[PDB]
RNA sequence: UGUGUG
C-alpha cells in the first residue's frame, strides 16, 4: 500500500494507533475536541498542512472516550506552525480549537529548598 | 476530564 499520489493532499494511514512524538517544533498539542474523535479523524484533519509521523487523540482506556485533547507529530517544524496558523480557532460542533507546540522538558531546578 | 496512557 502507499498514498497512490505525491502531488496528493492526504497521504497513507501510517500515522493512527500510534503514539511517536515528533522532533523539536514539529510536535503538536490540540484541546477542546469532540469525545468520540479517534486518531485517524485528528489525521484526516491535520493532512492538508504536510507530512504527518504519528496522531492521536487522547482515549481514556476505562471507557474508549477522548478526553478532549489530543496531538499530532509532522516530520518537520514549517509544516506544524502552518497547522497551528490553520487550527487554532478551528470551529467545531459547538465549540473552538485550542492549538499550539507539544510540553516536554526542556529545563531543570534545585534539590534542597532550605540551604 | 490541560499535554501521546491502553
Amino acid at each position: 500500500g502507499s498514498s497512490g499520489s505525491s502531488g496528493l493532499t492526504q497521504q497513507s494511514i501510517g500515522a493512527a494507533g500510534s503514539q511517536k512524538e515528533g522532533p523539536e517544533g514539529a510536535n503538536l498539542f490540540i484541546y477542546h475536541l469532540p469525545q468520540e474523535f479517534g486518531d485517524q479523524d485528528l489525521l484526516q484533519m491535520f493532512m492538508p498542512f504536510g507530512n504527518v509521523v504519528s496522531a492521536k487523540v487522547f482515549i481514556d482506556k476505562q471507557t474508549n472516550l477522548s478526553k478532549c485533547f489530543g496531538f499530532v507529530s509532522y516530520d518537520n517544524p514549517v509544516s506544524a506552525q502552518a497547522a497551528i496558523q490553520s487550527m487554532n480557532g478551528f470551529q467545531i460542533g459547538m465549540k473552538r480549537l485550542k492549538v499550539q507546540l507539544k510540553r516536554s522538558k526542556n529545563d531543570s531546578k534545585s534539590g534542597p529548598s532550605s540551604g
